DNA sequence: CCGACGGCGCATCAGC
DNA sequence: GCTGATGCGC
DNA sequence: GTCGG
């Protein structure tokens, strides 16, 4: 259950700025993660907060954050923020990172080499790599929320081609999209083939082939990176005659060994909080999970040998939990 | 006090 | 050349 | 930055 706007947005928002600043400008992921974490739980939090103490209570919340929360309650702002908002470099530094391929080093490098806008980018592509190129290119597309309708749509295309290419494959769209989301950010493609498993001799072709196909059929426009197992690229929906071009979008496809799929599936489907809790119970029944497998916890304190997973269920099976519907994997 | 905090594929870079 | 290390995104 | 050894 989550309410939150006229409630604690002021806070969650400030925090997010904070987080960004750490990541991008700071180069402190942990700190970004920390601020995000705080931002989340408080998001979920049913009350009109009234102080830090109140929030301290939150798990994630703490001293400094709560300190902030007081100024903010009191002032309606965070002074830190104003100097940050007013500091040149920082902002530009935060902006550029928006650009897919551009991280904090690049972004800071650029800003030092004077570059600090799309333009500068545009006027400097000899100074960008591919990934960065496509990202600059697709800048607005990417930040576009994707529509499930489309998702569905997109969902269908990717779905058949694979089917066209080979019949034995398996794919599945994961993410919020799997969780039943009205909208998404990208398309996570989870796939595998029978001929591809754990101790098996890999067919790059497999993945290859699925790409090409989707390529062949002008589904996937660009290509961020690709190798025997992972492919990250740009894809689009064929334009309806006299109907303006939709947006281009993120899509990644992942190939997995059949023995680890569901784990992968399960893993990749989320939620994140869900995974945590699950990791927990699964543990309670004496096992340790991950993206790949499920292991029987050692009678000692830890002990190898992964179990036979033929489904998501099975997973659920081992830990004595009802096979949850991806829909309610909210946690 | 102090370490962990997800890890990994894939591209490009520093080096030998 | 290639190895490993670093950036990036997921 | 927060949590927890
Ligand atoms: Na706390
Ligand atoms: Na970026």
């Amino acid at each position: 259950k989550a309410p939150q706007e006229t409630l604690n947005g002021g806070i969650t928002d400030m925090l997010t700025e904070l987080a960004n600043f750490e990541k991008n400008v700071s180069q402190a992921i942990h700190k970004y993660n920390a601020y995000r974490k705080a931002a989340s739980v408080i998001a979920k939090y049913p009350h009109k907060i009234k102080s830090g103490a109140e929030a301290k209570k939150l798990p994630g919340v703490g001293t400094k954050i709560a300190e902030k929360i007081d100024e903010f309650l009191a002032t309606g702002k965070l002074r830190k923020l104003e100097k940050i908002r007013q500091d040149d470099t920082s902002s530009s530094i935060n902006f550029l990172t928006r650009v897919s391929g551009i991280g904090p080093s690049a972004a800071r490098k650029f800003v030092d080499e004077g570059i600090k806008t799309l333009e500068d980018l545009r006027k400097n592509e000899d100074k960008l790599n591919h990934h960065q190129r496509i990202g600059l290119k697709y800048f607005g597309d990417f930040e576009k929320r994707i529509p499930r309708e489309e998702m569905l749509q997109m969902q269908d295309i990717v779905l058949n081609e694979v089917k066209k290419v080979d019949s034995e494959y398996i794919a599945t769209v994961c993410g919020s999209f799997r969780r039943g989301a009205e909208s998404s950010g990208d398309m996570d493609v989870l796939l595998t083939h029978p001929s591809f498993t754990s101790e098996s001799t890999k067919q790059p072709k497999l993945l290859h082939q699925v790409v090409e196909q989707l390529q062949k059929v002008h589904f996937i426009t660009d290509t961020l990176s690709k190798g025997e197992t992972k492919f990250m690229g740009v894809c689009q929906l064929p334009s309806k005659n006299d109907e303006k071009e939709y947006p281009h979008r993120r899509i990644d496809i992942r190939l997995i060994p059949k023995d680890q799929y569901y784990c992968g599936v399960l893993y990749f489907t989320g939620s994140d909080i869900f995974n945590k809790n699950m990791r927990a119970h699964a543990l309670e029944k004496g096992f340790t999970i991950n993206e790949y497998t499920i292991r029987p916890l050692g009678v000692t304190g830890v002990a190898g040998e992964p179990l036979p997973v033929d489904s998501e269920k099975d997973i659920f099976d081992y830990i004595q939990w009802k096979y949850r519907e991806p829909k309610d994997r909210s946690e």
